[PDB]
């Protein structure tokens, strides 16, 4: 009835859950390839959201090991370890000090299991490739927002697998609301509702209001919900803002997703997408290029909405953006 030695090496890597820069990788490593349902868990119990929706343990387990077994290890970047990472810092931002006491129990639910399907069964190759290729899953989405009704789809199908209805305990009232704002927020990582989401976000910076805590004031689902939205969306982009040593595996792994996108691309002989090309690209102006007009642009306007929480992480983000850019031949 005691850790092994491996499983002890892993919890004490799990005691950094609540800090930005987590060794996600070495958790993946420890827990024998099962980051999403370690971290899960982990964050389920520090968070008491077993007891209060009520959640067979062996029920939470069963789920969570088959909906990371649903993720491609074959897939260098869409993978597990991603979706344990946006589920991670999810978690982080939710703890902001400006957010303390905002969100209810099931919008906190909804946030983090949100983050943990949005990314299931990804085939490793992007919308536009599937629409191009004729794919059953553009035919079935009718080419809009192809993946990400995927993902959602996989997600929530998985809850019917034997011993797996995590939900099973909430109210018809509880499930429906949990079921929109987790489609709303799913939905909202399609990076073509990119400029979208942010240009709500900015409005509610400069038409913020704050209240009586120095905390964020939140009255109508419009606004929560578009909250929660740019959340997740912010940990889905959240790679460039980790310590340099984690940015650049993050690098490294999507690059050799969309090289590989790019020979399939090649070997069909479609014209290839935008970075995609192995034999004439440049890894250091594509990133500073994606730091400058949509991650920095992004993270600076959440910076402002929770300010200062978030300053710490800014700086970061700008210190690898000047060391990509200091690289460039
Ligand atoms: C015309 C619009 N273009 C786009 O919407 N995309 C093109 C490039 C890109 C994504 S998502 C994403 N990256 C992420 O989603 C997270 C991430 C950021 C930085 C390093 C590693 C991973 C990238 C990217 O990194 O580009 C640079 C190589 C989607
Ligand atoms: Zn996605
Ligand atoms: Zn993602």
């Amino acid at each position: 009835g005691v850790k092994t030695e491996q499983e002890d090496v892993l919890a004490k890597e799990l005691e950094d859950v609540n800090k930005w820069g987590l060794h996600v990788f070495r958790i993946a490593e420890l827990s024998g390839n099962r980051p999403l349902t370690v971290i899960m868990h982990t964050i389920f119990q520090e968070r008491d959201l077993l007891k209060t929706f009520k959640i067979p343990v062996d029920t939470l387990i069963t789920y969570l090991m088959t909906l990371e077994d649903h993720y491609h290890a074959d897939v260098a970047y869409h993978n597990n370890i991603h979706a344990a990472d946006v589920v991670q810092s999810t978690h982080v931002l939710l703890s902001t000090p400006a957010l303390e006491a905002v969100f209810t129990d099931l919008e906190i639910l909804a946030a983090i299991f949100a983050s943990a399907i949005h990314d299931v069964d990804h085939p490793g190759v992007s919308n536009q490739f599937l629409i191009n290729t004729n794919s059953e899953l553009a035919l079935m989405y009718n080419d809009s927002s192809v993946l990400e009704n995927h993902h959602l789809a996989v997600g929530f199908k998985l809850l019917q697998e034997e011993n797996c209805d995590i939900f099973q305990n909430l109210t018809k009232k509880q499930r429906q609301s949990l079921r929109k704002m987790v489609i709303d927020i799913v939905l909202a990582t399609d990076m073509s509702k990119h400029m979208n989401l942010l240009a709500d976000l900015k409005t509610m910076v400069e038409t913020k209001k704050v209240t009586s805590s120095g905390v964020l004031l939140l009255d109508n689902y419009s606004d929560r919900i578009q909250v929660l939205q740019n959340m997740v969306h912010c940990a889905d982009l959240s790679n460039p803002t980790k310590p340099l040593q984690l940015y650049r595996q993050w690098t490294d792994r999507i690059m050799e997703e969309f090289f590989r996108q790019g020979d399939r691309e090649r070997e069909r002989g479609m014209e290839i997408s935008p970075m995609c090309d192995k034999h004439n690209a440049s890894v250091e102006k594509s990133q500073v290029g994606f730091i400058d007009y949509i991650v920095h642009p992004l993270w600076e306007t959440w910076a402002d909405l929770v300010h200062p929480d978030a300053q710490d992480i800014l700086d970061t983000l700008e210190d690898n953006r000047e060391w990509y850019q200091s690289t460039i031949p």
